[PDB]
């Protein structure tokens, strides 16, 4: 019956939702810089028969019988994890980022006690100590934030608040930050006063992969990280750290916070930690940097400047650039749909003391991941800079059919999951 | 290259196990009672590219771009979820059972405050109150258990408990129990005590879905479940409840526990609650409750019962047995392990005031649903059940290639995932 009919007699209206996405996938260039694209393999392992194990406990020492492959998949996720970051233990099990964060919380401090992280006005992560998430529900908040001026960490003011604030916890990590953080500094303001170190990794842990990004893995006692961002994999969470960290962890996740792992999507972790040492993945992490001091570098010439539109901390070393438009006709917002009109996808973003509204901001974030894995280069980065520069110079009066048409033709130049509709569930 | 090489290309070892796994699947006969074998349209969906988009927040209430196709998903999720099970609102985003409820918990109470759940021990899960899980390190655990003799919830004795503990929730529900619940009765307890009433169905939702066991959307203030027992689908969660309580389980799931969800899981939600409604689905449900009655039958013969072998509660009305072994020279552990050998995987199960170590326990729990899904009737399961009952009865001197003959000719003859190494990821 139903058991073995095709998703499109089974279901018609999922479907052609399925095909609609795809399809909105392949129209449009996807600049949200928290977003990727999947590899053929990943998509094929978060498909597979896996789904139907309960697989509770650690590989080799589970709750159920049966379990004796998804144990080699498990621990070959472990040992790919361990090997690309050159981290002491990891645990595969975390159903997301924010899941991986609320284990390492639950690990390595109580209700009550002091977390220090990001503001989210200043790039921070919800999971950082916002009120309304558990990081902000269970703990007592402290934050740090940036220079006004240069919009970088301050790290002797984030030695001065841990100085005075006394936290059980550090969070090194960010949502929307354009510069490398200082992981050493990080943990000798931990050392000092006596806390733990997380790095919340999410956004750049692809760039870590590929050398492209300093590691945290050296400095912190315990590492979070999405796969889903840059690293590229399907969507799920990933801890790595210090061997002493790892009964605490493995415990924090299971039966602490979690219950039976989505094996399938173990699988697929497994596959994109393999992909993230080769050197497509590399080559693909050094055009995600490189478009992005591209765009960053366009946003930066007179023309641009002189209409109130600047770049935050004047440039990036990550996968994002930051615009801030203080100056600007446009808010975030307006920004944001007028791209949309254009056919690119971003996001507003809070800046420092915003002159607009939460929901508006006076600012984007604009990220190259998803088009460097499409297989845009410097040329192609050159130009989606100086559609994006056109548009946010000129403002809501620009010629958007023009823009949209230039995007178009890159869209087309570069197919995305050209000949799914081919692709077997298992096998070639 | 990677981004389109299939997997087995990409990573043999992975594409390796997958088939292992499978192969797992077919040779064996799986009766983990939280397990089942989820439809080919339910594979397509969980391996779509729908894990590309980021979409925190609700439909139609939404932070980033992008969102109007999976939207609709979660919406047809949403309403099939209400309308299955005549609940007043759905939230379809929770990743698991064991985040379901951690975002009902983060709903209803404050760290601290009293919860009353089935113990471990007596049936209950490990979110229900274990001292390592959140359920017992954010909150005052009370536990009620099963009469000693009839191993049978009094509730008489769990008013007399809620009377002296005063609990903020009380959960019914449970992970290994084979009676009904009498919801009436803990909606006069919570009513009585001023508490709410979580009904945790993740076991039995599918039977609920097909009229075989009483629901429990009219008693509970919220219904939390998984997606992926007797429901049938893939592995997650769902929350359903009373309309006043969906601003705040809402807000609970995002940004109280989670961050982005899982839309390509969402999509087989939507998949599973539309196959749930059928009568094909209906069939199998009643299949499943038969078997597991003939099970319990065939192991309170005389035979059984001679070798200290019994079955809790004398009988059952749902889709498991719960296998007592503390009179019998078996532990869990060796049960299931003699039971794998002739072919059948099954899990130990904890028992009340267990003579033998945790992990070992005296127990083993026997589920009919995926041997249901698989097509067994009530013929095959008189033959699953007179392997099992020699298995039990004789124990280590039993002839274990006699009985793995039995139950490899069960699998041979209800082929498994026939024709799934041809099936494409979409379409036919
Ligand atoms: C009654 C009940 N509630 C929650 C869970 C946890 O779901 P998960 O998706 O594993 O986080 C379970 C799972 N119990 C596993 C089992 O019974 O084998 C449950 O039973």
């Amino acid at each position: 019956g139903s058991m073995s009919a095709p998703l499109a007699e089974v279901d018609p209206d999922i479907a052609e939702l399925l095909a609609k996405e795809l399809g909105r996938q392949r129209d449009t260039l996807e600049m949200i810089a928290s977003e990727n694209f999947v590899p053929r393999a990943v998509l094929q392992a978060q498909g597979s028969v896996l789904t139907n194990k309960y697989a509770e406990g650690l590989p080799g020492r589970r709750y159920y019988g049966g379990c004796e492959h998804v144990d080699v998949v498990e621990n070959l996720a472990r040992d790919r994890a361990k090997a690309l970051f050159g981290a002491e233990f990891a645990n595969v099990q975390p159903h997301s980022g924010a899941q991986a964060n609320a284990a390492v919380l639950h690990a390595l401090m109580s209700p009550g006690e002091r977390l220090l992280g990001l503001d989210l006005a200043n790039g921070g992560h919800l999971t950082h100590g916002m009120r309304l998430n558990f990081s902000g529900k269970l703990y007592e908040n402290g934050f740090y934030g940036v220079d006004p001026a240069t919009h970088l960490i301050d790290m002797d003011a984030v030695r001065a608040t841990a100085l005075e604030f006394r936290p059980k916890v550090i969070i090194a990590g960010w949502s929307a930050y354009p510069r490398v953080l200082d992981f050493a500094a990080f943990r000798s303001i931990a050392d000092e006063v006596g806390a733990k170190l997380l790095v919340d990794m999410a956004h750049f842990a692809g760039l870590v992969a590929a050398g492209l990004h300093p590691s945290p893995v050296p400095h912190a006692d315990v590492v979070s990280t999405t796969v889903h961002k840059t690293l590229g994999g399907g969507r799920s969470g990933l801890i790595v750290g210090k061997q002493q960290y790892a009964k605490a962890i493995n415990s924090a996740v299971f039966p602490g916070q979690q219950g039976g792992p989505l094996m399938h999507v173990i699988a697929g972790k497994a596959v994109a930690l393999k992909i993230a040492a080769t050197p497509e993945f590399a080559d693909r992490q050094r055009r995600t940097l490189s478009g992005a001091r591209i765009i960053a570098d366009r946003l930066m010439a007179p023309d641009v400047a002189k209409a109130g539109v600047s770049v935050v901390s004047g440039g990036t070393d990550v996968h994002l650039v930051l615009v801030d438009l203080r100056d600007s006709p446009l808010d975030g917002q307006a920004a944001e749909d007028l791209l949309h009109e254009v056919g690119i996808t971003v996001n507003r973003n809070a800046v420092p003391n915003d002159p607009r509204p939460p929901m508006v901001t006076s600012g984007l974030r604009i990220g190259t991941p998803a088009l460097a894995t499409r297989g845009f280069g410097d040329t192609e980065f050159t130009e989606v800079a100086d559609i994006i520069a056109t548009a946010l110079a000129t403002g809501s009066s620009v010629d958007v059919s023009a823009l949209k048409d230039r995007a178009t033709r890159l869209a087309r130049a570069f197919p995305l999951y050209d000949g799914l509709e081919e692709w077997s569930l298992v096998g070639r």
